[PDB]
């Protein structure tokens, strides 16, 4: 069929490196564009914005999901037609994110976090996963991670609703639950312990050099399933 | 187990009856309470009710999907608590209006109420239903069905987003495609045409009364699947 740019996410827990290596490869490529999940812009996106920095505000986690993935599918089309017109696309947090702060709530009691003792479906992977389905899938998603330790050292806790410690570890566990490399050889987990800024940058682009990810295909765009 | 109320969900397409036939019912149970979906109370709902109302507000076919089951599940926790502390719940509207109301955009070609040309995902009813599972499935659900011409007759049209009747149309068609009454015998198609209001509550009130909806049973709630 015709040429496309390339899809490639950017996973990790807070202050795993993220926002820093985004930019950065937006920088290598070209032409590239940039998206921040959840897009905090749209109207569905200041609702959450509101549960993350409102921890007064009330809402149920399961609502809480489905306007996460709501938020998505506000930029769904625009990420295909954008891929579509030869632009590369770099997400910083998507499916993923979502599955795991949700998935990590099930066995998680902090009424602040997690609304309520009920988990109704908070530990069913395929309900949480659904309404992400038909979603474009990443060419390449690359999980950032690394030890909870070394992320506290860093600048950036904002006292959002999630930024609590022994929820980020949950939520640790969960991502590399969900994170099969086997069953699905487009992810790839990259320890990023004890590296610096620049050694990441170069690691994350051999990675995409190698797999020529950087490179226009005449593939069709891939979708979530 | 213990004693419950029963939920009782009543659907149609506008006009055909539901609003009237609710408030007569919250009198015949007791005790009890309606709930009316959307519910454009929450915060989820003002976001709704802008949609509905603003239609030159702008909102993926599939984001506005996701918005009205996220609204349920703002409501979910309480209406277990409710039925199982003995209350009759009569909802207006619920899942079915979910999936029916989205399945109709499929085929469907008019920007004010279906956002650009493609439809990715809306003639799949099983992703248009999974976020609805795991709510709490109504002991009868009571489809009220009736003439496009009749409901034209009727004061009530309001100039929100869905209301043009080439659409409607589409909508009662998809209604009677997701509502099977031998797959689920839970549900009851009730024909209205040229019926006054106390001959649709007699009817309606033959089917809960002989079904025995307006007693306490000691059933667990069922789900949604
Ligand atoms: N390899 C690294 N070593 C040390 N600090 C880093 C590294 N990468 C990013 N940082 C710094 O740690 C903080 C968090 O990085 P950021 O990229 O904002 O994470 P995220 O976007 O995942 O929340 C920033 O202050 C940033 O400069
Ligand atoms: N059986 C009926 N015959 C004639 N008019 C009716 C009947 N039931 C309701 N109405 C009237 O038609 C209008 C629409 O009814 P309503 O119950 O508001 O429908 P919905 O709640 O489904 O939108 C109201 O003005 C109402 O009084
Ligand atoms: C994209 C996404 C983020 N999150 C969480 C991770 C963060 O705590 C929070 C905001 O992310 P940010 O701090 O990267 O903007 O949202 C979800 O719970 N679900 C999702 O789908
Ligand atoms: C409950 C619900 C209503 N609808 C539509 C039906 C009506 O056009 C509109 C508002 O309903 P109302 O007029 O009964 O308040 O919402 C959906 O599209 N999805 C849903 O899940
Ligand atoms: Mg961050
Ligand atoms: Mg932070
Ligand atoms: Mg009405
Ligand atoms: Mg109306």
């Amino acid at each position: 069929t015709s040429a496309r740019g390339q899809l490639i996410l950017i996973e990790g827990l807070d202050r795993s490196g993220k926002s820093t290596q985004a930019s950065i490869l937006s920088t290598k490529l070209s032409p590239s564009k940039l998206i921040k999940f959840p897009d905090r812009s749209t109207p569905i996106g200041k609702l959450i914005n509101e549960y993350l920095t409102n921890k007064s505000f009330t809402l149920s986690d399961q609502a809480a999901h489905l306007l996460f993935s709501a938020n998505r599918w506000e930029l769904s089309q625009q990420i295909q037609d954008l891929l579509n017109q030869g632009y590369f696309i770099i997400l910083d947090r998507y499916i993923y994110s979502g599955i795991a702060y949700t998935l990590a709530k099930n066995d998680f009691h902090d009424e602040t976090i997690s609304q309520g003792k009920n988990k109704q479906q908070l530990n069913n992977i395929d309900w949480l996963l659904s309404p992400d389905k038909g979603l474009p899938k990443p060419d390449l998603t690359l999980f950032l991670t690394l030890d909870l330790e070394e992320i506290s050292k860093r600048k950036g806790w904002g006292d959002e609703r999630y930024e609590l410690q022994q929820f980020q570890a949950k939520v640790k566990q969960c991502f590399l639950e969900i994170l099969d490399t086997n069953k699905d050889p487009t992810i790839r987990i990259v320890d990023v312990g004890g590296k610096t800024i620049d050694q990441v940058t170069t690691q994350l682009w051999e990675i995409i050099e190698t797999n020529k990810n950087h490179e226009l295909i005449n593939d069709s765009i891939q979708f979530i399933t």
